[PDB]
């Protein structure tokens, strides 16, 4: 109950809420069925329109009108946008030269230049460049301010997880917001666009700006419009909030426009009908940066320019039926469209079975235009998992496709011809940066960056400390002129043995065999310089990675590579080798095929054996630094040793091997020299963090030998490819993945065929951030370079996506 019966007057759009059953003037009401009976007249008036026509110059105030051209309006803080244009003789903000804001120029009372976050839902990065001719305000603060080409969502590509991640710098998974759509079993509620279960807080996770802002004494505009508020009021509110006393005004201000999506849906990305929501998004940019002008803000405050996701063609007749592949159809509640999420219809039915459904969903028709999954072995790189409103059984859909349980949901529910929430490496998915103010860059171009690295920048602008988060704080340095934050490394937490030979060869009973017995003051002298680190500098060219955790682990030097070897998982933790461009590949020879040799650094008891994978009948073995790459036929035995083995599925060993013997080669032939690091991953709770040894779920048979989720690799070049990978005098490149360690190959349909049809086009599904793998494995990477930390941290957040051209 809300007692309509109070008044809005001089409360219009009121910056606190009151609490039913007390009438609500803010800008939410609406939304609520709560506003005062006199909100419509009082905080919605129309009357004349939103621009000054020279009629109106220095009219009566009149207070019926929507704003005013009247002598008394910019002290009231209440002019139409274009009043100094039509009535004082002033040019438009865009007409206006750019010119660099190097300090902030604010009036004064002003503490701090405020923030202003105008945000579109559905606009597509392209739009930039394809609908330039039409956006004259926000070309001028693209080309003017600091601007990245895209911004990469987050996972779905979908309106609420991704304003929420922008928000809170989190993945959906962490904040809660998993879809437009969830169930959540615990609270046995469910979440919708339509209704009033979505306003509950427990829905929402993290801790979003406004609250952030609150807690550290910041004050905030409210950040959300009910739909029915238009455009020009949401523009004339924030200015008028912006003349209010100091110590009332808020500090952090959020635009945001349904446009281009809401058309975008209606006719695609780029029907003839999206020019004009285009032109009009413009026009409100151009009305909010005149009313800043005005104001003399326009070079005071920081304004970001900024969407939620993309939008791609998706029509009717392009929708894969559910009931075209099973047979208990009513059995399952599907969430479906550009995703789908899969749980039983009824927990008291114990028929259903996700193993059986999910194989009559794996490759069953030539084009199938969805692939299924549990959702423990999604891609990482979407961090897509660690929620009770995540279903395990996930269909991640093609591009330009969608998925439903019956046709009959289709037609009973073409349309639409646009759609969004496909994976968020899909080029039209990508969305927009801009930021244009005097603490962002002047005409500065950045990389692609993904939308949770944002909150810590916001927080960097407003002069908050962020909390607890997702971004990786300092990677988005270089878009700032100040106000850049400036971390240390993370300490490392365990060092490293260095174990010289303290083992005979008959300490070891580990089942293990190798043709090896083949015999020098010229060689022996050599090979003990290479167990010592002679040839590390080649193979360990950032430094050795940081173990962050609490761990006892051996440093073991070889002529080819490098490795941390855990005593505790039995196997390295990374391997680092270096491959030039010039480097052979060979073949295992025919005597050393089962080779395996003990390592006399490393106690009997902190090694694996041979026996267990012999006992094992799943589980085979493969090695982190590959026979393959040998220098010499005499550094092969290295590659050989007990302590360079990892287990692995045969079918995975296909993947492996190909990688191995086909793809690094073809790396460093292409790179000029890659530097490779290798390693297993735990993540049996797919939280994307490191498993302690309590957590892992499956041993190699009779054995304490842990067996991986994950097998990851980051491979790192000269960013300049005429510089070999050994000897780089500046910027890195680098491209990881983080592959799901499983028993088949079901994921891949055509993994029948030759390694050379199917190995890479999985490795660049299951592409990943350095940072990702930081997560995974509690390591820290490029500890020693020749380069700034925060550049460094831009390198590990990047990801390589093997897109085309946006
Ligand atoms: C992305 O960034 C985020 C943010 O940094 C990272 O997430 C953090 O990870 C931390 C480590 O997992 C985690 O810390 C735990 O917090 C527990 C208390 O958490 C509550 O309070 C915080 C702070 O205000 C709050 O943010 C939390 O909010 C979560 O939960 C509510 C719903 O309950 C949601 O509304 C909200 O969206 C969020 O959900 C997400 O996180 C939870 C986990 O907390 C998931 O379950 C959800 O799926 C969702 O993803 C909470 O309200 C605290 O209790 C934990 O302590 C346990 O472990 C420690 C080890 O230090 C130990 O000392 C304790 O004994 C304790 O163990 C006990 O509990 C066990 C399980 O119940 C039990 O087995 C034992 O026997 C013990 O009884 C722990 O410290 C932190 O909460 C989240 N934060 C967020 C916002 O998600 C995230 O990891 C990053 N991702 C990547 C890939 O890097
Ligand atoms: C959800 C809420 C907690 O957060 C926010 C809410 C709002 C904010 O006020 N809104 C109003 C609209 C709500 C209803 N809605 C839809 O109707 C919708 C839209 C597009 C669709 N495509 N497909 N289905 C769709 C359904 C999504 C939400 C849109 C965001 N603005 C925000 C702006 C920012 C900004 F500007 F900072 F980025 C940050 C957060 C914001
Ligand atoms: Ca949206
Ligand atoms: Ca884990
Ligand atoms: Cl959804
Ligand atoms: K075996
Ligand atoms: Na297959
Ligand atoms: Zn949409």
């Amino acid at each position: 109950w809300t007692a309509t019966s109070g008044s809005c007057k001089g409360r219009c759009f009121e910056l606190q809420e009151v609490g039913p059953p007390d009438c609500r003037c803010d800008n939410l009401c609406k939304s609520y069925s709560s506003c005062c009976h006199d909100f419509d007249e009082l905080c919605l008036k129309t009357a004349r329109g939103w621009e000054c026509t020279k009629d109106r110059c220095g009219e009566v105030r009149n207070e019926e009108n929507a704003c005013h051209c009247s002598e008394d309006c910019l002290s009231r803080g209440d002019c139409c946008t274009n009043y100094q244009v039509v009535c004082k003789g002033e040019s438009h903000w865009v007409d206006d030269d750019c010119e660099e804001i190097k300090v902030p120029e604010c009036p004064a009372g002003f503490v701090r230049p405020p923030l202003i976050i105008f945000s579109v839902d559905g606009f597509r990065a392209s739009y930039m460049k394809k609908g330039s001719k039409v956006m004259p305000n926000i070309e001028k603060l693209r080309s003017c301010g600091t601007h990245a080409p895209y911004m990469r969502p987050v996972y779905p590509t979908k309106t609420f997880p991704n304003l929420y991640t922008l928000a809170t710098g989190l993945y959906p998974e962490s904040h809660g917001i998993v879809g437009n759509s969830m169930y959540d079993p615990v609270f046995d509620a469910s979440f919708h666009l339509r209704g009033r279960e979505k306003f509950n807080h427990r829905w929402w996770g993290g801790q979003p700006l406004w609250i952030t802002a609150t807690k550290q004494g910041v004050r905030a505009g409210t950040f959300f419009w009910s739909v029915s508020i238009p455009h020009e009021r949401r523009i004339l509110t924030i200015l008028q909030w912006l003349s209010l006393p100091d110590n009332e005004r808020p500090s952090v201000y959020a635009f945001y426009s349904e446009q281009p999506d809401f058309s975008g849906h209606k006719y695609g990305p780029f029907g003839p009908e999206m020019t004009n929501p285009l032109r009009e998004i413009d026009k409100t940019v151009g009305q909010l940066m005149d009313g800043l002008k005005q104001l003399r803000l326009h070079r005071c405050v920081n304004v970001i320019f900024v969407g939620d996701h993309g939008m791609e063609d998706v029509t009717c007749d392009r929708t894969e039926f559910l009931s075209n592949y099973l047979t208990n159809v009513d059995d399952i509640t599907l969430v479906p469209g550009t995703l789908g999420r899969i749980r039983a219809k009824s927990i008291n039915n114990s028929k259903y079975d996700p193993k059986t459904i999910i194989a009559a969903l794996t490759c069953k028709k030539p084009d199938q235009h969805f692939k299924p999954y549990m959702k423990q072995h999604l891609p990482k790189r979407l961090h897509y998992a660690n929620n009770r409103r995540i279903e395990d059984i996930h269909l991640l859909v093609d591009r330009r496709w969608h998925v439903a349980r019956k046709p009959l949901d289709v037609y009973k529910k073409c349309f639409f011809q646009g759609d969004h929430g496909f994976d968020n490496k899909v080029n039209s998915m990508q969305t927009v940066f801009v930021g244009y103010g005097p603490t962002f860059k002047y005409r500065t171009k950045v990389p692609p960056f993904e939308n949770i690295e944002l909150y810590n920048v916001m927080c960097d602008l407003l002069g908050l400390k962020p909390a607890p988060n997702n971004g990786t704080h300092g990677s988005l340095n270089h878009l700032l002129r100040t106000n850049t934050f400036r971390p240390t490394m993370p300490d490392e937490v365990s060092r490293p043995n260095y174990p010289g030979i303290m083992y005979l060869q008959s300490e070891f009973d580990l089942g293990c065999t190798c043709d090896d017995k083949v015999e020098n003051k010229l060689e022996e002298l050599n090979k003990r310089l290479h167990t010592k680190g002679s040839t590390k500098e080649r193979h360990l060219l950032y430094g050795r990675p940081a173990v962050l955790y609490r761990t006892s682990y051996d440093i073991l030097y070889h002529t080819d590579f490098e490795s941390g070897y855990s005593e505790i998982f039995l196997m390295p933790l990374w391997t680092s080798y270096t491959i030039s461009k010039q480097a052979e590949v060979s073949s295992i020879p025919e005597h050393l095929t089962n080779c395996v040799r003990p390592d006399v650094r490393v106690s009997p008891g902190f090694s694996q054996n041979c026996l267990a994978y012999k006992n094992d009948k799943q589980m085979s073995y493969g090695f982190l630094f590959p026979p393959y790459l040998s220098s010499s036929p005499e550094a092969k035995y290295d590659a050989f040793l007990v302590t360079n083995m990892v287990p692995m599925y045969p079918a995975f060993k296909r993947v492996w091997a190909y990688f191995q013997r086909v793809l690094v080669k073809k790396y460093a032939s292409e790179r000029n020299g890659v530097n490779v690091i290798s390693g297993p991953i735990f993540d049996y709770n797919y939280d994307g963090l490191r498993d302690t040894e309590d957590e892992i779920k499956q041993y190699v048979e009779g054995s304490s030998i842990p067996v991986p989720t994950h097998y990851y690799s980051i491979i790192t070049s000269c960013l300049d490819f005429t510089q070999p990978a050994d000897k780089c005098d500046g910027p890195l490149s680098v491209s990881s993945f983080i592959l799901p360690h499983r028993p088949d190959n079901d994921e891949s349909c055509n993994s029948s065929e030759d390694e050379s049809k199917w190995v890479e086009e999985l490795m660049k599904m299951h592409t990943a951030r350095v940072r990702d793998i930081e997560h995974l494995t509690g390591l820290d990477f490029y500890r020693k370079t020749s380069r700034s930390y925060s550049e460094i941290l831009t390198l590990k957040t990047y990801l390589h996506t093997y897109e085309s051209e946006i």
